[PDB]
């Protein structure tokens, strides 16, 4: 086991409790007339409370859980907790989580001795919980057990699958709320494990108040059969498509609650969900683009305190375009179109193949550059033109199975009529891409559920309360493609950016300052 | 477009800024039960920064006549004059797109919503401008810049001859050619040499008179422009290595001595690189040869002046210093990494030659061993430590400057899966690398102007690390081990030029949104 | 399936099929006017087929325990034995898929409407089916063909373990080592050679007596099989080139002679080549050195054998040998044409050493050079009449033999546009060689039962030029230039097939649609 002690006068150490003093700087900026930035430095001291005692198992509800990334979750965590070691083409392989950033990469400390960088693990500065320890369940309208769910994915070694058989085929998933309209049509003939059924044992969208109400005691029952203590549910089933949003019925907490037992059609099965985790105090991480945070579950949300997170994964193409827009863009370059192709056969694509669900998708994807855009008038502005052009492409190819293969161009414009142009062509093995961030949204939320903190009044010593995160945790951003964000404020999606924040967060806690790479050990004499 | 940040962090005397800054790291131990102990440590200082930047800044290129010297020079014009010029997508205006220090721009602070508000990277504090580079320099070829700009086959056409009239005025200085240190077919390329015999034939004999003419002409250039700053920066030829031998090039002593007995191991950049440090000029090196050897480091530690380099970072290496890190940053286990080039321009032809390819194979391959070596997690004894990484560079005359970049990543992902990342990249590379060039001058006159002292003033340390966003093999000081990652590059300089201003490190944390 | 053409140019007699056929062709003159006079010939023949196809054919692989000889013999186990194995996909058939002999059509004519009516490649004659292959072989290992798939990590593991136990009794018979052929890192590989000396140690002395064992592997193994026709092909190690001196290997009493002088030009492929054509068994050379010198073409002509090969077609070079072929016959002008290849198995590891590496440089480049000369109007001295052509092999362990085949195409178009096809082709090395194998020994057993006459019978000139199709750069009959179109190569076997069952060349007129 590896750990990390700072010796620093920041941090207390109190039954179980880790006390740590921060004082957080940043600036509120103006600009004149005349092109001048007025720059006001601010801060403000905080007190962060870390509960150190975590959870000896975490449990975890899967909606979607037979899907290709809900039985790859379920194997990841199986084949890693029992060493289940298996056989492929290469020889006898050791199952890891390669691809997870809380259980794979690492992070700067300091230096050593000479003025080099010393790391370590991303999850040793403070006590996170392991995937190893996971509890997993959940929901699928389909009733297959996961190793009937493993063998229709065609994700896992065939060797793998086979010493995972026995355990996996004991694992199955819970009925759930399926609202025909809300995804593919294509998707009917999967449906049978539902609880929305009438007298006739037929489908129905009446009675959405009582499917809540089951999923709220489904979480309970859960909870309760494992002897748990601590639940996230995450929402990884087919794209929905989008709701409208209109005022009177989704528009508040309280319209919001009214439509649902109206029978609204403005109330997806992912609404209900997250609503009936809201209610629980459990938290709710949506995996897929639909708008499942309408303003009246965000009210919600805010209102009993429970965290909510999401909107698509950022798994492979729009991460990679996360790393490869900002990097052009802050060294001074101008893409000027930047067109993304994609074609899967996975029931993912499947789905995706109506252009209602497509249409979720485009938007988290196309998304992602905005901000970057915006954050350069040099580039962008009216006299060469602020706009980049940026399509979205995705299509159902049946024979690539659940290898997604991105084909995208970035064509940039270089000084006195250049260009440059990057083509690239990504096998995404999309589950084995997935899975592990599945896991850090797991891992990294349950350790914000045990973070609080409180203002320091710089005349007045213990003053004021702990309080938690606001509810939205935007700390998940380097996981998701659309970050949901508080009122108001705009997203970010410079992955680097994202992760420097938990960086930097992490560091906090354990009395240590922002990295700021300014190295005077060596640049100064 | 200016910035004024309220702080008494800062205060002006006499067009200077004083600014104190509270430098905070930290030490690290690992003890063998796993165990790493980090002692927090702080350090103050004072920063001075002279506000009075060179009207003019003193530009002596050295491959003046190259592909990149050339379009330097039009670009410098272009943009100043602002000549625009036809193309077939219609009129086009001149810009500086591809130059970090013109145009990328820094997060200064959030608005009243909460919401970044950024601001151009050269707006926080008084740099110069390309605009007012006064150029000049060396090429062993004669032709002017606008015979060098034909030649080189990199801008359109129309604005090769709108900028004809002024470019025909520049004509660069005959150079040293040492013909063993770079591709024998450069030899019919070579009628602008200073090294010549009493029978007019190119010579290596009289070192260290070549050294003295170097110093004659930096000299000559600040008079007859009325110059007090210049920067020298190599750009000719990659050269092939030279020996390190204890006695010849390992002290400054020794090394000056080597030059006057005309030693094998002294190139033609080993000469400029100490002219340029004996007139107190700072020297930057464009290509990869190990020109720095340890008494040319010694020399530059001695007189104070700054040096840096080995390689400009402009294209495939860029991008891959964004991509591996990246991955690696992910918990993604790159495995093999295989990166090959091709182009047709004076420099291809010259690489085509092994002993010129091998410096740059080693400098666009030695990039990704600190991210690998960061990550004992995916890098180690038991899943194996090593990233198989192979660079080829072909010489391919029909593509000319556009040199094609076509790299494969592959990774490791859990459960046996695997991520293949295949690129084919078009790099216009004097495209790519004049506004890296702009970027190095104008980022190295700005240090030149900064001294400190912890809490008598000095300077930085000779060697100018700071640049190394722009290079591909950091040059370091010694038992100091290079960070190649971009990203942590750029957060350097701008937290250099954030803290000048009183601004602490950039740290994304948002509590405004984040918060309650 | 079986083809019967209603016809009065064939006759059966005895399982003997004769067929008589008049070859038209022209020979062409051009004058300094820009005339081409052209004066048709004539030719009439007789083909005699014998029927009558061995029920086992014998095959000797040298090199039987690599990545090539071991996907053979489980590709004949598991499509003989109908061995279906389990996949992450599913239950998977075996098949032949990649092999043009038995998985491509041909087409015989039209149907009553007009339109096309094809037939299995290997139905319009009797061939010999890969079922049917009797396997064994040489290699300077000893580990038996189960461990050579574990090996190669080549097959779906599950297919593997369902071969296991028939794979495990197949195990290579010692063979000739000689050291200097082959890359040096090869030599841990070496534990099963007959050339040993009285201390043990791997010796180049005595190769006549290495290469009377070969002759005595080759009679045990048609004695203990009771097998009548017997097919030895070359896929072993790449080896280096030799040196063609006068003397030595230019004529076949030279080359016998050399060989019983133990003579540095004599590598272990030449003492496999004479071996094989003096039992008069055919002959494959399935990689690119030279095997075939002077000295042995003049042997096989003497003792009437066939010989054939250097170097598999595959992948990368089998398409380049369709799309610069397209192109040109487009009126477009590829100016530079880039290949970049890199493996991690041991084809690759042998090939990381320059003088084996050659080898294949020179067959993957000379592919596109008949190409290039057959268009005077895009290539001519006014124009440029030369196509820079690149060829890069890097070894790269993690991708194994999934080999990576990155290339792109630049071509010109008219008014100064261009045309630019970057690919990036995953090869599986293995499976797409293994059926080219099966195509090359399948097509020669055929060409071994085809004798004819101008109107005594004879054999097909000894070097198989029909067998282009499979191979890279065609062994020709000296004074002849290869062509290395692929779609000329399959017409050539196609329109042969033809015209044995009385049909006339392809000619695509289709006049029942295009006229009235
Ligand atoms: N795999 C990846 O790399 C990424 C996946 N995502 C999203 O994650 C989701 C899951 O992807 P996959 O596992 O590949 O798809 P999948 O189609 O294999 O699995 C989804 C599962 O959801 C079940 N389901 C559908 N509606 C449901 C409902 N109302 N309640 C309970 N179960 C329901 C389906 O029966 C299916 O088993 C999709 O929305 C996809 O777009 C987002 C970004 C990246
Ligand atoms: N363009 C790019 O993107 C990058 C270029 N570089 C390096 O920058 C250098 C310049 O590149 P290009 O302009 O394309 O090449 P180039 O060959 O067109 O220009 C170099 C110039 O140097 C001159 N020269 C050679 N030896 C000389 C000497 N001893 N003294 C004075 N002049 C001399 C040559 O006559 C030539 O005009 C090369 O070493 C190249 O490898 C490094 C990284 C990226
Ligand atoms: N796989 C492909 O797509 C193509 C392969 N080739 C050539 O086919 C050959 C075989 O390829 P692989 O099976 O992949 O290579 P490999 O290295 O796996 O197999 C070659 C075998 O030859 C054996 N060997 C070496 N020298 C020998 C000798 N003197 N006598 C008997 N055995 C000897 C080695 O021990 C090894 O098992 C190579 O020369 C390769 O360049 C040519 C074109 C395409």
């Amino acid at each position: 086991i590896t750990s990390v002690k700072v010796v620093t006068d920041k941090c207390t150490y109190k039954d179980n409790e880790l006390l740590t003093k921060y004082s957080y700087e940043n600036a509120v900026v103006t600009k004149t007339a005349s092109g001048r930035f007025d720059v006001t430095p601010t801060v403000q001291d905080y007190v962060f409370k870390l509960d150190l005692k975590k959870p000896e198992k975490l449990g975890i509800m899967l909606i979607g859980l037979g899907g290709n990334n809900g039985s790859t979750l379920v194997a990841s965590v199986l084949a890693n907790k029992h060493n289940v070691e298996f056989q492929t083409k290469e020889g006898v392989k050791q199952p890891n989580y390669f691809g997870s950033m809380t259980q794979c990469s690492t992070l700067k400390l300091g230096i050593d001795a000479e003025g080099n960088d010393v790391y370590a693990p991303f999850n040793s500065l403070l006590p996170m919980v392991s995937p190893n320890d996971f509890v997993v369940s959940g929901w699928d309208i389909n009733n297959a057990d996961l190793y009937e769910a493993m063998q229709r994915s065609q994700v896992l070694e065939y060797d793998l699958q086979q010493r995972l058989k026995a355990k996996m085929s004991l694992v199955k998933p819970l009925p759930s709320i399926y609202y025909p309209d809300f995804i593919a049509a294509n998707q009917d003939e999967r449906a049978n494990n539902c609880i929305n059924l009438d007298e006739k044992g037929n489908v129905t969208t009446r009675g959405k108040w009582t499917h809540l109400q089951r999923i709220r005691r489904d979480i309970q029952n859960f909870k309760e059969e494992n002897a748990l203590d601590k639940v996230i549910v995450l929402w990884t089933a087919n794209t929905e498509r989008y709701v409208e949003v209109s005022p009177g019925v989704n528009d508040t907490m309280e319209n919001l609650l009214q439509s649902i037992k109206n029978d609204h059609e403005e109330i997806a099965p992912s609404t209900i969900f997250a609503a009936a985790s809201i209610l629980e105090g459990v938290p709710y991480i949506n995996g897929s683009p639909q708008n499942t945070f309408v303003p009246g579950l965000v009210q919600l949300a805010e209102h009993e305190g429970t965290f909510i997170a999401g909107d698509d994964l950022k798994s492979g193409q729009t991460k990679l375009k996360s790393v490869l827009a900002q990097f052009l863009v802050d060294a001074g370059i101008k893409p000027v179109s930047i067109a993304s192709y994609n074609h899967l056969g996975n029931n993912d694509g499947y789905n995706l193949s109506a252009p209602k669900q497509f249409r979720s998708k485009e938007i988290s994807k196309s998304s992602v550059i905005d901000d970057i855009i915006a954050s350069n008038d040099i580039l962008y502005n009216d006299k060469l033109g602020k706009k980049v052009d940026h399509c979205i492409v995705i299509k159902y190819m049946k024979p690539v199975g659940d290898s997604k293969v991105a084909m995208d161009e970035y064509y940039s414009e270089l000084m006195l009529g250049g260009h440059n142009r990057i083509s690239i062509h990504n096998v995404c093995e999309d589950s084995l891409l997935a899975t592990p961030l599945i896991i850090d949204l797991l891992v990294m939320t349950e350790f914000c559920t045990r973070v609080s903190y409180k203002k320091v009044d710089p005349v007045k010593e213990d003053a004021g309360k702990f309080e938690n995160f606001y509810p939205v945790l935007t700390f998940l951003s380097y996981w998701l493609k659309a970050p949901l964000t508080r009122p108001g404020f705009h997203p970010v999606n410079g992955l680097n950016k994202q992760r420097t924040a938990l960086e930097n967060f992490l560091r906090l806690l354990i009395g240590l300052p922002s990295q700021n790479e300014l190295r005077f050990e060596e640049r100064l004499l």
